[PDB]
């Protein structure tokens, strides 16, 4: 069972810094760490590549652009058939679906967007949008791969 550690929205240090490093220490058990919210220190970005030794990041945070050379503004993953279109930012219910189908010329099967801290399985325009909560609200997402399915479990702390 392979498992992706999805971190909803991280701003460290910035003006939060209150991120439980316990999960960061557990990257050993995650053969794929997904970062929708990044660590804003370029130094710590390399440290991320040190702990996880393989991470997939999407930089849509309002911090240092230096980090954007390690993780692009938008990224899609191909996980056992499931096209995961990940994009961190904001958007209205109307704009969201249309904008994401604009950014991604080919429609993603499942899209990850972090902004709301209340998780709901939302199907818009025929696309499945998954929304993880926030950092300091004790909401991280663990994607577990079994039978060739990306299974989203937002686990609480």
């Amino acid at each position: 069972v392979k498992r992706f550690l999805l971190i909803s929205d991280s701003h460290v240090p910035v003006r939060m810094a209150s991120l439980p490093d316990e999960i960061l220490n557990s990257l050993k058990e995650y053969d794929g760490v997904i970062g929708l919210g990044d660590y804003v220190d370029l130094d710590t970005v390399i440290l991320l590549e040190k702990f996880s030794k393989e991470f997939y990041g999407v930089h849509g945070n309002m911090d240092y652009p230096d980090v954007k050379e390690h993780l692009p503004f938008s990224k899609v993953l191909l996980v056992e058939g499931v096209t995961i279109g990940m994009c961190h930012g904001w958007g209205a219910p109307w704009d969201l679906k249309d904008r994401l189908l604009k950014v991604f010329n080919e429609k993603p099967q499942v899209i990850l967007f972090g902004h709301t801290h209340e998780p709901e399985d939302t199907v818009k325009a025929g696309v499945r949008f998954l929304n993880p909560g926030s950092l300091a609200e004790g909401s991280y997402a663990v994607l577990e791969l079994d039978g060739g399915e990306v299974r989203f479990e937002l686990k609480t702390l």
